[PDB]
């Protein structure tokens, strides 16, 4: 197994952060970056990539949460956000 964990301090503009994030919902888990908007704060920063897992927001660890619970933390953020992400490079399946 191998992963990278990193954090990114971001300040929203008119387009917000500029990421679309998703996880499985219904009856491993997690929420992941699906897309990054052109000219967004996230794109400008350059570190975050599609497939990165969001594992913490503003001091709140998300890894024990339901995916929708985690989504709601992101939805209710203020203008400045500290995101912690995990990027998996090797897995055993």
């Amino acid at each position: 197994s191998m992963s990278e964990t990193f954090d990114v301090e971001l300040t929203k503009n008119v387009q917000g952060l500029g990421i679309t994030i998703a996880g499985y919902i219904g009856d491993p888990s997690g929420i992941f970056v699906k897309s990054i908007t052109k000219s967004s704060a996230v794109e400008h920063d350059g570190r975050i990539q599609i497939g990165d897992q969001i594992i913490a927001v503003d001091g709140t660890n998300l890894q024990g949460f339901t995916n929708q619970q985690a989504v709601e933390v992101l939805r209710h953020t203020g203008q400045t956000v500290l995101l912690t992400l995990m990027r998996r490079g090797e897995t055993s399946v």
